[PDB]
């Protein structure tokens, strides 16, 4: 039931958990993914309806479900915490810039 379509997507808040776990794993072992630091603090603001709890970290979504592995993930980007849950599905979708904002 894709719940969070950025764009070009269709993973639910069922199928962002997949990515979290990522996000989370990588989290609880303090490395990170890639050539950036991620995942990472995102400190929403821009004005996201987050249900959970922070600090809310931000991680990439791939569209297959996978783990991502560089810097340079895309727009698609799923936002958590520290508890294993998801503050959405923000994507880069003309953010007006290097802003993030979440999915449809």
């Amino acid at each position: 039931a894709c719940d969070y379509t950025c764009g070009s997507n269709c993973y639910s808040s069922s199928d962002v958990s997949t990515a979290q776990a990522a996000g989370y794993k990588l989290h609880e072992d303090g490395e990170t993914v890639g050539s950036n630091s991620y995942p990472h603090k995102y400190n929403n603001y821009e004005g996201f309806d987050f249900s959970v709890s922070s600090p809310y970290y931000e991680w990439p979504i791939l569209s297959s479900g996978d783990v991502y592995s560089g810097g340079s993930p895309g727009a698609d980007r799923v936002v958590f915490n520290e508890n294993n849950q998801l503050a959405g599905v923000i994507t880069h979708t003309g953010a007006s810039g290097n802003n993030f904002v979440e999915c449809t």
